[PDB]
């Protein structure tokens, strides 16, 4: 009609504005100084092998209470866990043991419930007589504390549906009885609530709520009709054992969390012992480019210590940003009050955020992970397991295995910012992989966005913000000017940026990275 | 010499979208300009709210039409129909009808189908330029059959217009108007200087219009088109 | 009609424009920096006699979970194919004894359904009163986990013909139920589903689904009904014994993976100790122009290992390519945590594949799969065989065999690069075969793209691109200097292109390939 | 002025009188005319 | 005024006014907008 504004204008009378160009603007967002922590462990609450997230205020209720040491082996991660969220927020994946089963309650036409427990990762199959059943997918076994649910009758929507009000209370051991969620659902499959939204009951459970799911029988939904049932009782539920796990759970975990569709730079290994599961997070570091800070049993001496490394299975040339640690000292646990022996790994994590932190427009990735500024262990009444025996700094320097020590004040700190990576030049320092990783992130990104183009854009937009970048690298000091300014010039980095066929833009930069002060020498002199 | 963008059954799985390219019957050295899509994904119809499946060829005029709307002199002809800034599909609870399977990504860019990717913010997109042509040279690419065709239809007009005129007049003509028209798309940007400057000159096109009988004016123009950006690879290195 | 173009112009009034030449820019697409592996075993899943496909994210579940050690010899392939994923995807061919079997579900008229079970590789013949059945192709004897296949009816479809639902869920041992797979298929020849698609039950079946197929009988399809089965069950599958293998499965699986319609790089010799094998295996070197990684019995004593070497065949001068190598040592496995031996084939490709992955243009094939930053070895408490014994590295030199060694800070690593050319020039070392067989799998497809033109075009095309690849090599730096440039010129490549008569294109390249730095020697002086 | 004053001069009009025989005046003016404005595109940018 | 007053000048705003054919009056105007401020960062420091 008319007011109406045309973009071609071709061979006709008339007036036409192009659309807005926007192309010599282009940024790109990655936010570099933004570090998260992914992992695996065993818990007490938890949907099973399925990406949580933790932050500072809701670990607590979202992976369970924590566990008690004298119950095994289990009580490692959610110490890790707390240990590493001090800084940020993370992912998680809790694996279980194979007989782990939840609780599940089938009704029927009549409304009589009834109760089972089926393993985890398991679908339901329904009755000829079961109208639909109710399980519980928080993970929890239902067992401290108790979980009830209650029906009660509501008045019918607009149409006619009939929907009922479904109220979950959890009971304690001690008599607190606390209402948990409430939802009004009916079993038409378009009846709606008070507010509008679906009240269909398997498709809201899914929706609106984290604790509940449900199924239904097809055949029987029709002539289907709920009663009033008051102070129902889930029950089966049961975590099983979780002192030993096969390795084939790890597996199935570690590669959901490969699978998941989240970012994350560091791959900690969460008070997991087992070779191959290391392995495992030692690929996902490599694949992503990424860092890990992985740990031995600390329970071993410093003559057999050296060994595990190797065995452990990193001990290469693909794995060069993840670190091996070892802590074979005892502590005062925070809760329970006893004498618990557990890793190094958020610890270390904890050091590489105050490190990443430091710098605010790009982050500073050139910070070492150890010292007595940012690598502080707090304990309690820390006892050494050995006090016999003797570090070999030699040999752990050369296997490639950080050590712990006394710094000035007497606190703990680490001491070493070694990585896995067997070749004697650059790349076993901690700092220079990190760098060079976040650098090849957010080359990545770049690239990505910029796909696809003509040279002509393509050849300035790379350079423009290839340049920007490593000049806001610069200006944060992670370069410095090269050692030998005689045969390698005297700039931090060098850029190009070339075409090796039709399409084949190919981006070559070098940087020197900064020199980390691990060995100080001082020679007094005196003068005639 | 126009450009066609048709699309072969998206209900057929990975295994057999091959084949049933070999079959529509354009992989020849006669159709430089068809492209051929696949797009195996249901979607949520915006009228009656169901699960149905349909193609893309729609969506990749969408995309070249974008591109040839960019420049606003000779139009934007240059401009490959992918990307993540031109080449978006908009749907509704896109839903993978084989979650199962995989692509093939060399056998597909062998057998030249055009495949559909995630970008990034996690919208589909378009990530392929290939044409019907079998040859491995410049034409198999998209951008550079329709830049030809441009110059060649401006051309057979240009043509039209000045035949049976004396040649006094024709040969000023001819090179007056091809001239300007090579200029013009030099300065819009989609030619470039040819890749080795010691052999070809230095320019980006190259014009000679000649006479080879009584009535025979023959015009011969050669152009450097421009490198689209497919391929992005990065070498860190570290400096002593 | 109008606005139509003419290409011909002959005699007559008009304008035409020549289709466009594109001739003298005519490129060749190879990607020589690409690698693949193909090898040949036995395992637990996957279809029979057939080449498949393993990535690093799918093996586990289309080759089935590993085997047991304790079970026999069977455990090998599976460590192998582990090894030697770490690095890029391949393909794989298992080859069953005679006596396995799969299982077959026979409907009849009235529905009710048969079992029965088949050995592989042999079709099916239907009785009287059979209307269909339907069998299982994944290759799993259907014994751990049980499948359970269940057919619901379902609505016709517009025309009138009845489409029935297929479920097929597996069921574990501990009594998990998860769903497989699902459709909707009908007998009828032309029925379709509602998506559109055909759903004809032996086509839909072999089309869209991986995991079963079906046959019909044509007399008894007409009337053939199918009531409502739930929960059937597969039975008498079995994998046979696969501790012995007769030298017929090995030959046919090696021919299988000859007549493959795929591109790989090498021919890896997966935990296969037959000399008819090896042998095979050799000869698809010789015929594609790739590599082999083979390897003797890892349990011979370091005095029979090197007639053994001459027993599995390949000495001589047609496999200049396959390298043959011998691990006697034990070391602790990652799953089932036992003490157990294998080869070092799926680490040797590993090697190699590191070596391919340096140069990013053309990839680096210079780089011999030895040393210490390139060949490392990771295993798990390695604890040697024989200690007692000691190697005979002058006998090893001369016999062709592949020694490992102790290189710095403790890790076992590869400490040669001989192949099995007896004869002493250039041709037996690892890194020169390679990088001649890349050079000349770029000239084949040149030149079968080139096939068939006149000489002018022909001549300019070859000589611009073999030109053009030598000059990357020699930026890429696998070709120098000449060692005399006295007699046979400067220059690293040389390159002629002749006429031999009407049809006869000859090319000849010669170049001089890099020295490998294998012996060093120091000789320290005194100056007066 | 003319479009482009590189060739045809500089001048709007040129103007030439000749005699060709002993009476054929012939007087030849080349002029170049205004250009109308019947299509206007306007194209923004950004800056950065 | 643009951010990088070193290539892009350091004007506000470019303009151009052309003549492409007889009559094709193109129009080209460049603009450096406001930069709203949605992200707000404060680094204390301690001099010695």
């Amino acid at each position: 009609s008319q007011y109406s504004i045309q973009q071609s204008l071709g061979n006709a009378s008339g007036v036409a504005v192009s659309p807005i160009n926007a192309d010599a603007t282009l940024s790109t967002g990655v936010a570099l100084n933004s570090s998260l922590w992914a992992g695996i462990g065993v818990f007490a609450r938890g949907k099973p092998f399925t990406v949580l997230a933790v932050t500072e205020s809701n670990y607590e209720d979202v992976l369970g209470e924590p566990l008690k040491p004298s119950s095994g082996s289990q009580f490692e991660p959610i110490r890790h866990v707390y240990e590493a969220i001090q800084q940020t927020s993370g992912y998680v994946v809790r694996a279980v043991p194979d007989d782990a089963k939840f609780p599940i309650i089938m009704f029927d036409e009549s409304g009589e419930p009834a109760y089972s427990a089926l393993p985890y990762g398991s679908e339901i199959e329904l009755d000829s007589g079961e109208a639909f059943a109710i399980y519980v997918d928080d993970g929890d076994p239902c067992i401290s504390p108790t979980r009830e649910l209650t029906i009660e009758t509501a008045t019918a929507d607009s149409a006619g549906n009939e929907r009922f009000l479904l109220k979950l209370t959890q009971t304690t051991s001690l008599g607190v009885v606390t209402t948990l969620e409430t939802h009004t659902v009916s079993l038409a499959e378009e009846a709606k609530d008070d507010m509008g939204r679906l009240c269909y009951l398997p498709t809201a459970l899914e929706a609106r709520s984290k604790y509940l799911r449900a199924v239904v029988n097809e055949e029987l939904i029709s002539t289907a009709k709920v009663t009033n049932k008051k102070s129902l009782a889930f029950t089966g539920g049961t975590n099983g054992d979780q002192s030993k796990i096969s390795t084939a759970a790890y597996l199935r975990a570690v590669k959901v969390l490969n699978n998941a569709p989240y970012m994350y730079t560091a791959v900690l290994g969460l008070g997991c012992y087992d070779n191959a599961a290391i392995t495992a997070l030692g690929k996902i570091c490599a694949d992503r480019l990424i860092d890990g800070f992985f740990d031995v049993k600390p329970t071993l001496t410093y003559a057999e210590a050296l060994p595990a490394v190797e065995d452990t299975g990193l001990l290469g040339t693909d794995y060069v940003s993840c670190s091996v640690y070892h802590y074979p000292f005892s502590c005062k646990d925070k809760w329970t009050q006893s004498r618990v022996v557990f890793g190094l790994s958020g610890v270390a994590y904890a050091a590489k955020a105050r490190g990443v932190k430091k710098n605010s427009d790009v982050g500073g990735w050139h910070y070492s992970p150890a010292g007595e500024e940012r690598a502080v262990i707090a304990r309690a009444s820390i006892q050494p397991l050995y006090p016999e025996d003797t570090p070999d700094e030699e040999a752990m320097v050369k296997g490639r295995l950080n050590k712990v020590s006394v710094g000035t004040s007497g606190q703990m700190i680490i001491d070493d910012a070694l990585t896995c990576c067997t070749q004697d030049n650059y790349l076993h320092f901690q700092h220079v992989p990190s760098l060079m990783n976040a650098i090849s992130r957010f080359f990545v990104q770049l690239a990505r966005q910029m796909k696809h183009s003509p040279d002509g854009i393509t050849a300035a937009g790379l350079t423009k913000g290839m340049t920007k970048l490593l000049d806001r690298f610069v200006a944060s000091g992670a370069l410095v000017a090269p050692r030998d300014p005689d045969a390698d010039g005297t700039e931090p980095y060098v850029l190009k940026v070339t075409q090796a066929e039709f399409d084949k833009w190919e981006v070559v930069w070098a940087c020197c990275p900064t020199g980390v002060a691990r060995r100080i020498q001082g020679v007094p002199l005196l003068i005639k």
